[PDB]
């Protein structure tokens, strides 16, 4: 039994190695440390400071350089005795303060622990390296345990939603959130892959887990941060029937990057499916399809950047032909697929001229032609529909002649909306062939990113932003209430902050900011300046989480639970109408192909609501996921990347507590920091403090009376503790001076 063999992997690769001794007294020193900021600038980066002398008011420590410092004692960061370096559990230290929580972290990370938990949360920290820990035999060992029974693991909270599931006959949540590369994607493709396990019976399991292979086919990428990057949110409802045994599965995706279509920074990749083409399809594909090297195409031909590092596009191919093979896509939907996905090449391939007048024409039809082929549509009729569209100017329809810039600008236009609704697309196909209309219970995973403030921050991060206030929102409510059943289950005594964040963004009356959006965008002729302009007059000194610049025009500032964060408003207008001219739409309308028929006859594909916004129907969608996240019992995982260079063994305190602070682990400690964070099961405390106290059995049968004993025998102060119904919970520090007592 692994649990109990200290010399399996199990115990290699998820637990602190264990000696021979357990006694206290191997613990034992007079020494009496604390945290300290070595440089006042950067207050992340901490050093210990052996506390040298005390004050009544203070303490007074030897610095790392030998340098002599004081600090007060109530703004002093202790170090939890050595005896909790590791623990499993945040909620398990003594002292908890910021520094005491990255050292715990680190410690573990140390021996390569990536998994712990802080309360209700399961951190997971980006190892940048192979762990084999999710093996099979892994799986087998989470099977029906405690999450106090075993290590921290991806696989222990997943199980422990399923068995809730069982027992209490209710549905459930997994959120799993961070930033690109912390291990999000990773962490849920675990999640299935041990529910698949735990209740599978397969063909369905099977189709389940090809569908992933899938979509990150057409919604991952290479970018900066990492090389398979999700460029996509997404909501999987893992569906179960009343015996456990999983019954089908359904997937919302959200948030899908469509830029990098067209455009891909210096270094980054296109979407994986383009390479994979390229290199994947027969030679007899390629002439069929009038394909070529990337070098050979605008749309991949720009970054540099055309292959992964010890990634094979031909064999990925294979892969994803195969996963399409098993969930049900015909041999000839797969050809159109991949039709559509070259004649998006071929359509960035389109050079548009303008010497003529003003207008743009095309002097070499060619990639033109290409594309009109592979899309089964008319290259007369696509030709004009994208340089001389009508536009209803009133009461008449006047074709207009367009420039090289928009004409250029209208093709790209047009290739986000083929990738964006063949996406769609595959994932409806992919759940008509999962999804249950009658199905008893669900666990659903959502894998979408954390907080962004990047550099620059625009629409779609004012959106993923929105999303995490009211998932921190649900958080926190959840905390609450789980708190205080846990004090109430025991016999101790006793609306947010959000809110207005939330209010400034999607209030309806005042208007928050995506309803002065939606206003603006009826208004063809608005721009960017009335729009930030209508901003400021509603908010600038007005509302308290709004902040106008000092200097910048085109900018302005949303105090978010993370913190500040600054957008920028270009193109805010044309992001959330999402237009596409309608003589684009009349050309695809007719398409020979007969799934790209469906991206455009298709309404619940080629259109929102078309009459909602962007802005609209994201406000919309959150509200459908929360509802339904509401109606579960969620899980929190949150993961953390230790630094931003993909490099293993480095944990930096900055950009971890960074994280920390933003993702909700930190406040959730301070707030249990306040009143008794540690909470001990009788029996427990008793086996190791014992030796405390005179006439103390490790072994007592009165264990609630035996602690009693030992509290009193070293006369600590009851304001401190708090004898409960099973546990004995302690306010702060209170437990740390316990352990450093006399045996
Ligand atoms: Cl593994």
């Amino acid at each position: 039994n692994p649990i109990h063999d200290r010399t399996s992997d199990y115990h290699k690769y998820l637990k602190v190695k264990q000696g021979d001794s357990d006694l206290f007294k191997l613990t034992v020193s007079d020494k009496r440390y604390i945290w300290y900021n070595p440089d006042p600038k950067e207050r992340d980066s901490y050093e210990c400071g052996e506390i040298v002398s005390e004050t009544s008011d203070s303490f007074t420590f030897k610095t790392v350089d030998g340098q002599d410092r004081q600090v007060k004692k109530d703004d002093a960061n202790q170090r939890n005795p050595i005896k909790f370096d590791g623990v499993e559990d945040m909620s398990e230290l003594s002292y908890l303060n910021e520094p005491a929580v990255f050292h715990n972290l680190r410690v573990r990370y140390n021996q390569d622990l990536i998994y712990t938990y802080s309360g209700l949360f399961l951190v997971a920290v980006n190892p940048f390296k192979r762990i084999p820990i999710y093996t099979q035999e892994m799986v087998d060992i989470f099977k029906g345990r405690r999450r106090n029974e075993v290590a921290p693991h991806i696989f222990a909270i997943s199980d422990v939603a399923y068995r809730s599931m069982l027992d209490d006959r209710q549905n459930q949540s997994l959120l799993i959130t961070g930033e690109s590369g912390a291990g999000k994607t990773e962490n849920t493709k675990k999640v299935i892959q041990y529910l698949a396990s735990v209740a599978g019976r397969g063909v369905l399991e099977q189709q389940i887990l090809q569908a992933n292979p899938i979509l990150e086919a057409f919604g991952n990428a290479k970018t900066t941060r990492n090389n398979n990057s999700s460029r996509f949110g997404k909501f999987i409802e893992i569906q179960f029937n009343n015996a456990g045994f999983i019954s089908g599965a359904s997937i919302q995706s959200y948030l899908l990057e469509k830029s990098r279509v067209v455009f891909q920074s210096e270094t980054e990749r296109n979407y994986h499916i383009f390479y994979q083409l390229l290199a994947g399809a027969t030679a007899e594909e390629k002439k069929a399809l009038h394909l070529a090297g990337p070098e050979s195409f605008n749309y991949l031909n720009q970054s540099g950047c055309v292959d992964i590092k010890g990634v094979s596009d031909s064999e990925e191919f294979k892969i994803t032909r195969q996963a399409m093979d098993i969930v049900g896509f015909s041999q000839e939907e797969q050809m159109s697929i991949f039709k559509i996905i070259a004649g998006i090449l071929h359509l960035g391939n389109i050079k548009f001229e303008k010497g003529a007048g003003e207008g743009a024409v095309l002097k070499d039809k060619t990639a033109l032609n290409a594309a009109s082929t592979v899309f089964g549509v008319n290259p007369s009729v696509l030709e004009k529909a994208l340089m001389e569209p009508r536009i209803l100017a009133g009461r008449d329809l006047v074709a207009q002649h367009l420039n090289v810039e928009k004409s250029s600008s209208s093709r790209d236009a047009l290739v986000k909306a083929l990738y964006g609704r063949l996406f769609l697309w595959l994932v409806k196909k992919i759940n008509n062939v999962l999804c249950q209309e009658r199905k008893a219970y669900f666990i659903g995973v959502l894998d979408i990113s954390g907080f962004e403030i990047f550099k620059v921050n625009s629409f779609e991060q004012l959106c993923i932003n929105y999303t995490n206030e009211k998932l921190q929102q649900f958080f926190n409510h959840h905390m609450f209430k789980v708190e205080q059943e846990e004090y109430l289950k025991e016999k101790i005594n006793w609306g947010l902050d959000s809110q207005a964040t939330i209010d400034l963004i999607d209030g309806r009356q005042p208007p928050g900011i995506l309803a002065l959006l939606d206003e603006q965008s009826v208004f063809p002729n608005a721009t960017d300046n009335t729009l930030i302009t209508k901003l400021h007059s509603h908010f600038s000194k007005k509302n308290a989480k709004y902040e106008e610049p000092r200097f910048s025009k085109t900018e302005f500032g949303v105090t978010h639970y993370a913190g500040q964060v600054m957008y920028e408003i270009q193109d805010w207008l044309e992001k959330n109408k999402d237009p596409l001219q309608q003589d684009l739409e009349l050309c695809f309308k007719d398409s020979s192909d007969n799934v790209v028929t469906k991206l455009f006859n298709d309404p619940n594909i080629a259109s929102r609501a078309n009459f909602i916004t962007v802005a609209a129907q994201y406000k919309e969608q959150l509200a459908s996921l929360m509802a339904t996240l509401e109606t579960t019992n969620p899980h929190f995982v949150r993961c953390i990347i230790p630094n931003n260079k993909q490099l293993p063994a480095k944990l930096e305190d900055k950009v971890v507590l960074d994280q920390l602070r933003c993702n909700g682990v930190l406040e959730g400690i301070r707030i249990t920091r306040k009143g008794f964070p540690n909470r001990i099961i009788y029996a427990d405390f008793v086996k190791r403090y014992y030796l405390l106290a005179p006439n103390v059995p490790r072994d007592a049968e009165d264990s609630q009376k035996a602690t009693d004993a030992v509290l009193k025998h070293l006369n600590i102060d009851p304001e401190q503790y708090r004898f409960g119904i099973t546990k004995i919970f302690f306010r702060a520090g209170q437990l740390a001076r316990i352990e450093e007592a006399r045996e």
